[PDB]
């Protein structure tokens, strides 16, 4: 969504965001075929874009609304594809060097995340990289607490309207989080060869994958 919310709302977005451009960039070839899942308005694809220009970019997302964004964003862009598809629907055939998604498989059930890893690892070049800038959930009730209220005075500190953040609140009551080291491990389990956190801000993190 506008990108001056996003950054009232998400605590440590350029650490964040810019740890997933960073690691793609250090992980593929300039001229890399990159899928971004749940692309939303092409925020993560946008990061990407600036730092790899000659970058193949597929954006997908299930909402046509949130694609029209990321359309308007990437207008004269001749190396942008949009793909309107669930995240549960068949995914692309690729391959791909990277596979990319920011804040959105933490809406998919866990069974559901388990075997979207694995159909991303059966996409992916050898070698290639998944990331995911990821909301968390903490180990512990206790510690979801401490998460909670270090990103609710993020959010005041950024002088977020009061209405963004209530509706923020709203948004969140359908989350479906789970701590980072289990989906890392969900990775290896998945058949990625290396995981890794690379970048954490309690309740977000970016963690990625290498499939070889
Ligand atoms: C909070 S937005 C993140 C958008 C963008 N990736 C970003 O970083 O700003 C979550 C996105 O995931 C999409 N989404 C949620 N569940 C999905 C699913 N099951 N399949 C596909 N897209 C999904 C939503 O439509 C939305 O665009
Ligand atoms: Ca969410």
């Amino acid at each position: 969504t506008y990108d001056a919310l996003r950054r009232q709302l998400i605590p440590s977005f350029d650490l964040l965001y810019g740890s997933a451009v960073s690691v793609v960039a250090m992980s593929v070839p300039a001229t890399a075929r990159i899928l971004d899942l749940g692309a939303g308005t092409g925020l993560l694809g946008a990061a990407l874009r600036e730092r790899l220009p000659d970058a193949e970019l597929l954006l997908q997302d299930r909402s046509q609304a949130m694609l029209e964004q990321a359309r308007q964003r990437f207008a004269d862009d001749d190396q942008v594809a949009i793909r309107v598809a669930d995240h549960l629907d068949e995914l692309p055939a690729g391959p791909f060097d990277a596979v990319v998604s920011a804040l959105s498989i933490h809406h998919l059930e866990h069974q559901d995340k388990q075997d979207l890893f694995t159909r991303i690892r059966k996409i992916l070049r050898p070698g290639g990289i998944f990331v995911n800038v990821e909301q968390v959930l903490a180990p512990t009730s206790e510690l979801e607490k401490m998460y909670d209220r270090q990103h609710e005075a993020h959010v005041l500190a950024s002088d977020t309207p009061a209405e963004e953040w209530a509706a923020g609140r709203e948004r969140m009551k359908h989350d479906i989080p789970i701590d980072v080291e289990t989906q890392i491990q969900w990775l290896r389990d998945a058949g990625f060869t290396t995981a890794d956190c690379l970048a954490k801000d309690w309740r977000f993190a970016t963690y990625a994958g290498w499939n070889g």
